[PDB]
């Protein structure tokens, strides 16, 4: 349920930042590509969050912009491909340099990063390839967002992506273009 | 425990708002039709929120009242439906269309709705029938809040209602209602 | 790890309080006879906590002072007897007047509130009596503390009451009471 | 989560702290050794936790430097010492005094310590003695922190020592470190 803290930052230890919300010391994970851009010690940051929920344990993985999440979170979606090991692949590249490696399939780019190997990295890319055609976009709009809601709604991609076509009106907001489809369709 | 979050609104993405209290972004999943609804961003929000924790995820549904809340907490008890579905229940009809669609038994108004069906429709529809009798009001008072008191502690919802009759005296507290009708019974 | 909470009271619907700390919006259970004691709407309130957690959900009951608490701390512990009963209990009856009831064995007082029974209500009693002999007071002091301090670090009572004798000098802090008991005893 | 409160303690009582952050008051239970450090009630106090969680409840743990902490999480990670134990190896002694009881290996000074041992006291001292090697430091640096940062992203200690010391430029910043260590590795 946490998705986004603004607080001081007290310590920093690569990959670990000490973030103050309140009198509250929120331990955050980072990737260090993210970790480079953050503000200094005794300044305010503002850093995008994962939680993970585990019975044993409670974690925070922080990043800079939502782009940077949205790829850490389809990253652990693969079998074989954790949090920790998420953390380490965008700590050996960007984001960018990632989508760039997955696109042009280059599997010995992400074959020294360590706790992978081989055919994982094979498989992380093909499974990435697939997963970024349907991915919202500037890294991998009001009729887009439109479609994301009916899709998060239980509506599947192609069907949604239906309804917000007939009655898609460019220069008209997303919470109408839901209306306006799920008033149409029920 | 989290039953209402009161603070800014930062970012809206249908169906999930991101609202800031203090400097904590929480991540409330709404249905479309409280979405509506909500103020602008920079703007403050008072949600009223059903916390489902689980071991894998913590989330946080909110709603514009207290009504719709019950209503979805009522949705999610019948096998079959749960948040996500409720949540889309309540984004292709309003909390009154539905109680409406339940009270005259349309069940060819959910069936388009999508992860539902047919015999799940007709079963959401008798046993909701069955749940409003007893439930709260307004789109389904001292008194009523006292019977209502006493069904938490444990009484039967008639024995509950005998207990507030005896010493049920109109204008007064449902506390003082509470105390009277406890005293009379031990 | 909510001990304690101190925020505005919201909306009360016994017997569930709606406090709002921050801008955050507790949900506290409490048993009716700390109701009665509450504020007002709008005005401050200090309620002692204990959190119970769940794989399904988390919750907060709330007491006006620590001996109440205490009471259903102790109360939970027996099996039969779960929150929603010890917060039934409490809300047939004053703390006191449940002390009292055990201590004279009032086996017909108990009976008659719900959900327990008479084999349960008779087992209550011999286990809280057995129970409130080490039980602080009060409604069941420096060297008192000190024991305390040292059956939780895992002496046990006896032996705990042992070592806060050879060092207990009157007019002397629990802790430096601990620290003397600790000293000479490694 | 919860790496760090810092607030106004409300209550103490051995070994418990109440510190109350806004209108929160945690419970945070802590070595008696560094209880007697804690200001006065009514004082800011900021203490390093360690958030416990399990299914069945949710605690924090509290030291008054990151050294303390540091040496509770390496204690408990040993079969047969848990936190309330751990609690009561720090209570006993200063952290001080238990790395130098371990580094002397003197298993007759923590066998008095309730709920070990004398086999438990003799392998923790083995265990921790082997822990302490690769620990941090000051009890038991840019380069160091490097290091860390990199065993953290999955690199074997040995090998994240041979990538830091390739590049290790002294009098240069740990993040240019774990910067210009990954660039040459991937």
């Amino acid at each position: 349920m946490i998705g986004r803290l603004r607080g001081i930052i007290i310590e920093k230890q690569p990959p670990l930042v000490l973030i103050e919300v309140g009198g509250v010391g929120y331990e955050v994970h980072m990737p260090m590509t993210c970790f480079y851009e953050l503000p200094e010690a005794g300044q305010e940051a503002i850093v995008f969050t994962h939680f993970v929920v585990r019975e044993d344990a409670q974690l925070l993985y922080g990043f800079n912009n939502k782009q940077e999440r949205t790829l850490f979170k389809e990253l652990i979606k693969t079998n074989g491909v954790g949090p920790k090991l998420a953390l380490a692949i965008l700590s050996g590249m960007s984001a960018q340099q990632f989508v760039n490696a997955v696109e042009r399939e280059e599997v010995g780019a992400l074959v020294k990063l360590p706790g992978i190997g081989k055919k994982t990295a094979e498989r992380l890319i093909v499974e990435m390839k697939d997963r970024f055609k349907g991915l919202h976009g500037d890294l991998f709009d009001a009729e887009q967002e439109a479609v994301a809601a009916l899709v998060a709604l239980g509506y599947k991609p192609q069907e949604a992506s239906r309804m917000v076509s007939k009655i898609a009106r460019p220069d008209a907001s997303s919470e109408t273009l839901i209306r306006e489809a799920l008033r149409a369709a029920l």
